[PDB]
């Protein structure tokens, strides 16, 4: 369309967990970009335009994860927006240590817009462009809707479970370090001197110690994902129903190896390919509409119970040869769909590359709405 600007950067990101976002950060007036900062990662482009706005190009290259894989050696690259998250407004006229203690339970977004609750009814909707340029083996994830763990849900060193209060969580943080899920001996850092270091604030600077038996609910796969892997698209709907999840229990659908809507089960997992299409078969190079209805599963909390299934329909639409096409992909399937969480799930869209690899990945999305119903 214009050349007076074509590819616009942006590079603002926000941890949504542990920082509210500032004004210069939100993008289009309702998202947050996550993952690397490169300029060529996330930018507006105005050379293809969505419903009459610009949309976004998301694109990692060979050299882009950065981050760490579950496995030792292993990598992931990630970029993406998140449609939940707070800002200061959100905390705006509360005390200073409701956002001081957010900020340390990780729970800054629970304060935010964006997430639906447990066991809700939504509508989803968004699209995507993928070029014919894509590799047919790359292995990423473009849409997927994430799980909001309970942060001041442990598990204390006998292997009882239990859910903290905030404050609670605060003083227990006071001498256990946190790496992701597992506690670890507060230790303080110290100099080649022998001196203790000290942050910012002159506090001390600490480090994991050894495991001290403590544990806190963190991860897990998104209860549902619309990606590309081993030359297939495929839409994976992921179920927990242990009330605190166990990162252990693997139980994770292979896109090419198991049955459409068959799901493979553990003692509180299912996953299950809702749908899956050979790569050359996906629309290339025109704008892919996904209608989404889910009905989330209900969960029994402590009874970690399947209170109520929930439910997946889905329909793709485009153009093909010039005229309008939908197909209804996943059809009003009963489904095992979320987690045993107190809160629900968070939309996000774009590039998380999984699976350690490093195959390049260049597309474009937009259009996102949601609704009740
Ligand atoms: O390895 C990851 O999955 C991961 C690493 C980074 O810390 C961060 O990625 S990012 O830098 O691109 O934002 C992110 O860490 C999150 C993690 O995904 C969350 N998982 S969740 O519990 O299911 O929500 C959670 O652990 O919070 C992490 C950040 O914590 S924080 O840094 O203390 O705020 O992904
Ligand atoms: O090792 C795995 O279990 C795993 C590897 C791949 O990256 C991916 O499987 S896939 O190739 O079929 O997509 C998937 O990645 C998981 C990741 O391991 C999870 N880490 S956890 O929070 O500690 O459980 C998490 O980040 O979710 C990823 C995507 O899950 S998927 O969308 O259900 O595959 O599993
Ligand atoms: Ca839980």
């Amino acid at each position: 369309t214009k050349n007076t600007q074509t590819l616009m950067p942006l590079t603002e990101r926000v941890n949504v967990q542990a920082d509210s976002a500032r004004i210069n950060q939100i993008i289009d007036g309702c998202w947050v970009a996550v993952g690397t900062n490169k300029p060529h990662a996330i930018q507006r482009d105005f050379t293809n335009l969505f419903d009459g706005k610009p949309s976004y190009r998301f694109e990692l290259k060979t050299e882009d994860n950065t981050l760490e894989g579950y496995a030792k050696g292993e990598t992931k690259g990630r970029a993406e927006f998140s449609y939940c998250y707070a800002t200061s407004d959100d905390f705006k006229g509360l005390p200073a240590d409701v956002y001081q203690k957010a900020q340390i339970t990780k729970t800054v977004y629970h304060h935010g817009k964006g997430a639906c609750p447990q066991g809700s009814s939504r509508d989803y909707e968004f699209s995507v462009y993928i070029p014919s340029s894509l590799d047919s083996n790359v292995s990423t994830i473009f849409a997927q809707w994430h799980g909001m763990p309970d942060r001041t849900l442990v598990q204390t060193p006998q292997g009882e479970v239990k859910k903290l209060t905030v404050d609670e969580f605060v003083e227990l943080e006071k001498t256990t370090f946190f790496k992701k899920n597992a506690g670890h001996e507060k230790v303080v850092r110290l100099d080649k001197q022998g001196n203790p270091m000290k942050d910012k604030n002159g506090k001390p600077v600490y480090k994991a110690g050894k495991l001290n038996g403590w544990l806190v609910e963190q991860g897990g796969y998104p209860p549902l994902a619309f990606g590309f892997s081993g030359g297939l698209f495929y839409i994976k709907a992921n179920s927990d129903r242990k009330w605190l999840t166990d990162k252990d229990d693997r139980c994770n659908a292979n896109p090419g190896k198991t049955p459409v809507m068959k799901p493979l089960t553990s003692e509180y997992k299912a996953s299950t390919i809702a749908y899956k299409l050979p790569f050359a078969d996906f629309p290339k190079d025109c704008w892919i509409t996904f209608r989404v209805h889910i009905d989330w599963t209900v969960y029994g909390k402590e009874a970690e119970t399947i209170v109520k299934p929930g439910m997946l329909d889905v329909r793709m639409d485009y153009q093909e040869q010039g005229k309008k096409v939908s197909k209804h992909i996943v059809n009003n399937e009963k489904i095992l769909i979320g987690r045993n969480d107190e809160d629900g799930y968070y939309f996000k869209f774009g590039i998380y590359r999984v699976g350690d690899s490093t195959v390049p990945v260049c597309y474009n999305l937009a259009g996102y709405s949601e609704r009740l119903e």
